[PDB]
């Protein structure tokens, strides 16, 4: 799965600068989602998604994060590896199936101590927190896509003055724009709500934004008020 010119090319970042650098336990978690859920491990975050926002997290020193969307943990533990030692996540996914099978490499790894996993939808979890408002560094959005604009409302008020959230699957699939046409019930389910998402960040002025053609599409959003 790639957005790039061709899989090669995008084989070659992995092979190059993505693997290389890549820690052990992702390595085992990318592969142990592999054996579980074949083909469906492409909702995963890529390898070359995981090593940028390990350095974005730490330029950013980021040290209080959100996660809205875990599947089985790649962005997670690797948001955790990055994190400094006092860091603390936390990530909401309904599905602790899928947690569960990156948590023995979280946990090889160290860092389960960093992770507060909420087992719920995240609408009904972000409500709680806005009914001390808890703050963040940076939230990280890569769930269901239909509800994207909608964890943005919440997330603007959750993340600090300065922070960051980031949005996956922003150019999914390379789809977002298509000579063929789609059909309305998937149209409505995935390109929808990432072509809607993507028109209301650019109009949100309380962000500036940068969208990376990295993954399946990552946008930054730098909150400034
Ligand atoms: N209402 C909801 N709230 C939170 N997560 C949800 C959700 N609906 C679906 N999801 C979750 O969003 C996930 C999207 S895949 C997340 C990928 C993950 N960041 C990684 O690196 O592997 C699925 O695990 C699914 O359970
Ligand atoms: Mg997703």
């Amino acid at each position: 799965k790639t957005i790039l010119k061709s899989e090669a090319l995008q084989k070659y970042i992995w092979d190059t600068s993505a693997y290389p650098r890549e820690h052990e336990q992702l390595k085992r978690l990318r592969d142990a989602t592999f054996k579980k859920y074949g083909d469906r491990a492409v909702m995963g975050v890529p390898p070359d998604e995981g090593l940028f926002l390990s350095m974005l997290l730490k330029l950013m020193n980021a040290k209080k994060t959100l996660e809205i969307g875990v599947f089985t943990g790649y962005s997670l533990l690797t948001t955790a590896l990055a994190l400094p030692h006092d860091g603390q996540i936390v990530a909401i996914d309904p599905n602790r199936e899928a947690f569960e099978v990156g948590l023995p490499c979280i946990q090889k790894a160290g860092v389960e101590h960093k992770i507060n996993f909420i087992e719920s939808d995240a609408i009904s979890i972000l409500n709680e927190m806005l009914s001390l408002k808890m703050e963040f560094d940076f939230v990280l959005v890569d769930a269901d896509k239909p509800n994207y604009i909608n964890y943005h409302e919440q997330a603007i008020k959750l993340v600090k003055v300065g922070g960051v959230i980031a949005y996956d699957n922003t150019l999914w699939r390379g789809l977002v724009v298509s000579k063929e046409e789609e059909v309305p019930e998937r149209f409505r389910a995935n390109q929808k709500p990432i072509i809607e998402l993507n028109k209301h960040l650019a109009s949100d002025p309380r962000v500036e934004i940068a969208q990376i053609s990295i993954g399946d599409g990552v946008t930054l959003c730098r909150r400034i008020i």
